């Protein structure tokens, strides 16, 4: 009982987490029942079906071709396809040889090309060039030269079950492709900007809220739960490279076009990441328990503020230009002001003021004006990145 | 020409990389091999094969089932295994209840509790407790199922066809899960010790070449490559994780026992990394090009170098144990040194040397001091986690 509430529980977690995964089963329905519907009331003519099993392949490839995404279809379906194709030619081939060595010699000499062209295909697949986007293709050139070389039949059939065999493939890809590009689709690189953005916009909200909590200007757990939120940012790096390999078969969708450059967006992420980096150091700072007597803060209150105002606003504003995909330079004036804000803190460094302070509460002081230098030139240099992935791609 | 001298290159960066690359090819040769020679030859009596594709049906589940690891063909095994079982039975009953219908509606009824099946376990599919481990078992489920229930033949052979569809799942799974366990095997467990051992060796190999870059001690191009080593160690996430999760389904295999808590494992991996996060932001200092100069070092030397010697020693000491899989003690006189150094460090700050300097290269020379503090406490935390993970498993 207890059990089965928990099960219930979470089909609502994630049913409401993403309405997207509700009506993708729907689809799958579909798919299975289209398929199984056009043997059955067998159109355009007759057919053969000599074997029995074109209801069986062609209902097996609509269940293993079909994934979440748009771009995770396309590829997988290329890849059954071609595969088979080469394969099968191979074979049909190979048996024509081993009649020729004899009637004894033939099921050894069968047997010794599979295990030769096997070992050498799971070779290849170790590669780290054929592995990111190419690791079905082999798996399917290994299963279908091995069943079609190695069936057991006749030979005076072989080449219907080699088109047999493609004709089942074709079909079932063509059905489950139609689908998931007709009816709700879900593309994988529209995936990639927003998660992009909330990146931008998470970041942002934290440096917007750090003068409060430094120079305790103020329940406690809501407020903890908001300030350390960017465990997702320094977490990602598995999901970004994916979404991103997943959407390089997407067609032009509209206003993406074929040829929209993904690498850049890992590296925008890879730079995201390196200010969250310091961000986390920064964050440890402030939850440990020992502190500096407030009364310092407010000597150099007014040079770090600014900092921090004037970094949050640049992240948010290109955030909100990112998502609406137009490119603009808002950012420019927020960020200049920010090195203008480090040039007058040097220069009341210059005084001196500082002096006169415990050399042990000094040190904690001096590590936290560091970690600030450092996201004002950070910024700086994502402001180049972004700059730039706006104009190789088209932004109008 | 060229392109195939560039593909042959890689054949033996590929080999030398690894020896055990070379030899897995052999493995899948002989498991295509052995199953195709039990058929042809009919042992322990003889057979039906009256729908004349068990060939088929054995030789395409040794390809699909048979993976690198040792932790990930028992899993998929299983998974193919148990599924065919549980589906068929839903399945072959199902054809009763459409019977008693009638002889009109009961292909339109098998269709609706295919539909309704094939939607509930794909959505089912999403869950993020299913995914880690049982992402193959609902696939095979879906297969299963919509095959035996529509595969087209009469009311009195779906049990044959359900009976033969077991026996070959059973007969491909036995026979590749025994020869990846007797000749030559490769652990996944075993992976995850080494890999464990190699991020401690690199973190202590870095710490134990820093007094000599900071201080200007001292081609360049060689020396740069041994420091900036440490992006191994930050980027591993999407791997201790899948190999960890590989891990659970292997066997007692000699030493190694039924519960390790590969759980720590991952746990320890995490706070490494932080060790790793703080070191990337020291290495950053290093590498630019503004500088201090060199006259004020001294004045602060002794302090900073204890730090790095003990540290460093402290690290490799616990990669030899962990390695050798032998507790030790040996790091709790080298941390405890550490600390005794902070405090000396702390006492000396009392007088106050470091007065009459200017307050712009300070800023510098300050952050450094506080990096090397977080790694000292850092450290000690790790020992603790070390000091419990060889004592939940048995380390004798």
């Amino acid at each position: 009982m207890e059990k089965v509430r928990e099960i219930v529980r979470e089909g609502i977690r994630v049913g409401n987490e993403d309405p997207r995964r509700i009506i993708h089963a729907f689809k799958v329905g579909l798919a299975l029942v289209l398929v199984s519907s056009f043997y059955y009331y067998q159109p355009f003519g007759p057919f053969t079906d000599y074997f029995g099993i074109n209801a069986m392949w062609a209902v097996m490839t609509v269940v293993v071709v079909f994934e979440f995404s748009v771009g995770a279809t396309l590829g997988k379906g290329l890849n059954r396809g071609v595969a088979t194709l080469v394969a099968g030619g191979l074979g049909i081939g190979a048996h024509q040889l081993a009649r020729l060595s004899g009637a004894t010699v033939e099921p050894i000499l069968l047997v010794m090309l599979v295990f030769v062209q096997a070992a050498l295909s799971t070779f290849v697949r170790f590669f780290p060039w054929v592995k990111t986007k190419f690791d079905y293709g082999i798996l399917i050139f290994i299963l279908t030269f091995a069943l079609i070389s190695l069936s057991g039949f006749r030979d005076e059939e072989i080449m219907d079950l080699a088109e047999s065999r493609l004709s089942t493939v074709v079909i079932g890809g063509v059905s489950c492709i139609l689908i998931s590009i007709f009816v709700c689709p879900v593309w994988a690189g529209q995936d990639l900007h927003s998660l992009l953005a909330s990146n931008f916009d998470t970041l942002s909200h934290f440096l917007q809220d750090f003068g409060d909590e430094y120079f305790e200007a103020r329940v406690v757990e809501k407020r903890k739960k908001n300030l350390e939120r960017y465990k997702s940012v320094l977490d990602s790096k598995s999901d970004e490279e994916a979404l991103a390999n997943y959407a390089e078969w997407e067609p032009p969708h509209g206003q993406f076009r074929f040829r929209h450059p993904w690498k850049q967006y890992v590296a925008v992420g890879a730079l995201l990441r390196q200010c969250a980096y310091r961000i986390d150091a920064l964050n440890s700072y402030i939850n440990s328990d020992f502190q500096i007597p407030v009364d310092i803060k407010k000597k150099l209150e007014t040079p770090l503020r600014r900092m921090s105002s004037e970094s949050g606003n640049s992240m948010k504003e290109m955030s909100i230009s990112l998502k609406q995909m137009i490119k603009s330079s808002s950012s420019d004036i927020h960020v200049s002001n920010s090195q203008a804000a480090c040039k007058s803190l040097s220069t009341l460094l210059k005084s001196g003021i500082l002096n006169d302070v415990e050399p042990l509460q000094m040190i904690s002081l001096m590590t936290t004006v560091s970690m600030l230098i450092d996201i004002v030139n950070l910024t700086e240099k994502i402001s180049e990145s972004v700059h730039e992935l706006a104009s190789a791609a088209r932004f109008k």
